[PDB]
């Protein structure tokens, strides 16, 4: 990724988009009925295993020592399901697309208690993608940087190996940087609008932090799932074995 | 802010800064004796009333109504007095200048149950100015960003007044992202590093997010201070009359 064009960054991380995924429900049985936590649970666990497979394609993250991958992760891995699920809900004024077959609205959100405070800054995020007119170019990057950054500024140590590992990560930042910019101007945004436009996506990303915070708050009072330490699980999800290359 | 000058941004932003305010205890007395969090908690609400005097002293603040000042000061106190904080520290290599006569290292925060945690991810972020540099100029740009930035995304109302809020917030972000890449610019870095030096800048802003959300879970649970909602106090201290004009 530090000698990849923009173009290639681009076109890596178009190549690594994980799929859309569908909720497990039986269709043809009633609603009052189903888990909206179940539901909602089931679908993340799901894209969690597909997230680790399209971290894996991130240009310079496989670079990375298992433990730091691990960490970048267990730090991230709400933030990444939360932007994923406000870009596809893009298009879905007043809902959010969970999955092509659960598309819910804030009031369906009212069904779990403290849950509607997190739709309706997911369903406010979406707005703003859609005011901003993101374009999947530029969301795939965000997610990039999501990945990369959130988990930067608590690793522990500060070994050498730690040390040449943070300045990787800054170095894949900076050509994530450099490949939003290349983007913006490809679309000929001016000089001006290139710089704020990138401020104006960098932003949002504080708002996405805030979300997965809120979140985590929230889901720490559920059921949703806690057992197995989240690291050991990824840990185990990442330590793969090159067997059945 | 719209119409000011880059130069005239940051000679308005350099002039509305707050004074560094003093732990109040008595020096000629012991340390065992004092609660770390009354001084911490003391300090940070003295603090406050200053917080609001910058405020209104940001380009462009004031001209927002009342309620939503009121909102944007209730979703960022904590991360603008953190930025403060870590600003303050950046010279003082792994302690925290809470004020100059409060000067703390890893092992005081360990006093108070849960803290030590909070201080570690105030320490790296310090760490990190120092080692991006950063200048008192980009300093005053980041912390007028976080008050805009933080609370824009959940006000409550679309009413077209509200509509209307959110646009000139927008517009008066985007000129202190032009005043950034200015004084960067003149600084001579070039223009790709102008722009991944803007990157940089706006990524941390996720990580004080972060410590703010995770100061908030950690003081609701402590006394430091819940009388009396934050919004009415703010209010009240925002709403001012013109009477000692
Ligand atoms: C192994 C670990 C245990 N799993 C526990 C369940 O996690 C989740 C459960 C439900 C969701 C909720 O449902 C989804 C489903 C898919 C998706 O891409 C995003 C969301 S967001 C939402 C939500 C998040 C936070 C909150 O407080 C309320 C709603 C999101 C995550 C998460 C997994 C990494
Ligand atoms: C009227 C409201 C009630 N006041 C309650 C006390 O708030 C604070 C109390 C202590 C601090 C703690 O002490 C300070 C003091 C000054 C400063 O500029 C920053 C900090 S940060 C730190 C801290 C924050 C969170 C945490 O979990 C642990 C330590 C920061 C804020 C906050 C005020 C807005």
């Amino acid at each position: 990724a530090l000698s990849l064009t923009a173009d290639q960054m681009v076109s890596a991380l178009l190549d690594a988009e994980p799929p859309i995924l569908y909720s497990e429900y039986d269709p043809t049985r009633p609603f009052s009925e189903a888990s909206m936590m179940g539901l909602l649970t089931n679908l993340a666990d799901r894209e969690l295993v597909h997230m680790i497979n399209w971290a894996k394609r991130v240009p310079g993250f496989v670079d990375l020592t298992l433990h730091d991958q691990v960490h970048l992760l267990e730090c991230a891995w709400l933030e990444i399901l939360m932007i994923g699920l406000v870009w596809r809900s893009m298009e879905h004024p007043g809902k959010l697309l969970f999955a092509p077959n659960l598309l819910l609205d804030r009031n369906q959100g009212k069904c779990v208690e403290g849950m509607v405070e997190i739709f309706d800054m997911l369903l406010a995020t979406s707005s703003r993608f859609r005011m901003m007119n993101l374009q999947g170019e530029e969301f795939v990057c965000l997610k990039s940087i999501i990945l990369l950054n959130s988990g930067v500024y608590t690793f522990l140590s500060s070994t050498l190996k730690s040390l040449e590992e943070k300045d990787h990560i800054h170095r894949v930042l900076d050509k994530i940087t450099d490949t939003l910019i290349h983007l913006m101007a490809k679309a000929g945004l001016t000089l001006q609008q290139q710089h704020q436009r990138l401020a104006q996506l960098l932003l949002i990303l504080s708002h996405i932090r805030h979300m997965s915070n809120k979140g985590m708050e929230h889901l720490y009072s559920m059921k949703c799932k806690n057992v197995v330490p989240l690291y050991d699980l990824l840990l185990e999800m990442l330590d793969a074995h090159r067997l059945h290359a």
